[PDB]
């Protein structure tokens, strides 16, 4: 049986490059809660893979002028991948032309800013321009606002929408330190504020969620895979290891 | 100036009764995070008040036969209050008969189960009828269900509202005994379930937030007191007092 391809993507504490004195090889050099899912995949369902990154550096989003989907999306459409397992969020846009086990993780888009303010919500947020606002570029979050038909959201996709070199990021990092260092408010995903605001006190999570969703492996529409990790997922669900999971790499 | 009447309810941690070795007067009775909040609000606007306890102990619903009012929904809508303080849900059928401040705490509505199965969301509980689920009778979760054009909740209501004094209970305590005791999943608010699901481990909430909501300070409506008790809520969170409170009442 050949080795499935799994591609992911660096994103802390999901995926990380495993440190050590002594070299790592295949697998072993990476770590995180992407890691250990995927491990556990393997020895429920019995597969040999091999990690890769995804060269593109992107999760997946189709171009507005082209039609062309990227990022892990598109790696799994070509069948370049046999599996992603990272933080992919499961979107309708992106289950048109992929397919996602159930999710292993369930999350909600919401607001990182600084703390000592009044600011308590989006509307706040949309009803001003002052204070900068944004998202990872082309990421879930951003498609979120761009496809929202809520009076609230649409005001908002506009303004990022009219400033979008300024306030869209390239990544979550980038967004941290932008609130850090500026006057900005950054919309991202739940899970990975609980993550930031836990190590630093001057962060705080504004509101709360804006919509509820959550993280699935993606396959190639179609593979036989798909509700084979579905199965996995469920397992672990029900022997409390996700849970386990979640604990140990947030801590 | 007149003392504010203020009608709360018990509901651990919001309210609760103080426990002392000597006796306790007036509002010296109470403590919780209701009680921290009330008491900030009052030197913040510089109002004097007299907590009581809602006569019929409900948090407030109309009435499907006869139309009418109960609660503290009730109390302010006849003004025998000036003030509600607890952890009331800020919904769209209330907003109809008293207002509300800006909320003091986000929330969602959610599942409360026990641990080891495979039973990970509302899907799973509506697509059968072997494990029996309700909420709160007449609280706001079973009012969204009730309400709810989704087909999944619009079936889920379709079971509780067939199977109404077997499902639905009268406090989220017996709706927690219920899940410890039989096959039985329950549907509360999130941040309750936080609160239960730290002190018995062998409870978990499934799936992620079923809405977005909030709690806030109820006025009968048109109250002048609406827009203050919003001052003293938005300063509060700048102030990083909301977040200390709930810590606090939390752990
Ligand atoms: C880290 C990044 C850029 C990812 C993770 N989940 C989202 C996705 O699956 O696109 C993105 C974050 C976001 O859009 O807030
Ligand atoms: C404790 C109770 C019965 C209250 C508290 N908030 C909701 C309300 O404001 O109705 C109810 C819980 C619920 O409906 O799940």
């Amino acid at each position: 049986n050949r080795s499935l391809i799994v591609t992911t993507i660096l994103e802390e504490p999901y995926v990380l490059f495993k440190k050590s004195d002594k070299p790592l090889y295949g697998n072993d050099r990476f770590e995180g809660y992407c890691i250990d899912l995927l491990r556990e995949l393997s020895t429920i369902l019995g597969f040999t893979y091999e990690i890769r990154l995804v060269e593109d550096g992107k999760y997946g989003a189709q171009d507005d002028v082209n039609g062309q989907w990227n990022g892990m999306v598109r790696e799994l459409i070509d069948h370049k991948a046999d599996l992603a397992v990272a933080p992919l969020a499961i979107t309708y846009v992106r289950e048109k032309v992929i397919d996602f086990s159930k999710p292993f993780m369930t999350l909600g888009i919401s607001i990182l800013y600084r703390k000592g303010t009044p600011i308590d919500s989006a509307d706040d947020l949309a009803k001003q321009t002052k204070i900068e606002y944004g998202a990872v570029e082309d990421g879930a979050t951003m498609t979120f606002f761009k496809k929202s038909k809520i009076s609230t959201y649409d005001k908002m996709w506009a303004f990022m929408s009219s400033r979008r070199q300024s306030v869209l990021v390239k990544s979550n990092e980038e967004g941290i330190q932008r609130v850090l260092t500026s006057d900005y408010a950054f919309l991202m995903e739940s899970t990975t504020i609980e993550f930031v605001t836990q190590r630093n006190c001057n962060l705080t999570q504004i509101g709360g969620l804006i919509d509820s969703k959550g993280y699935g492996v993606g396959t190639p529409m179609g593979s036989p895979y798909r509700d084979k990790i579905t199965i996995a997922i469920l397992q672990l669900q029900e022997e409390g290891k996700l849970h386990m999971m979640k604990e140990k790499w947030w801590r």
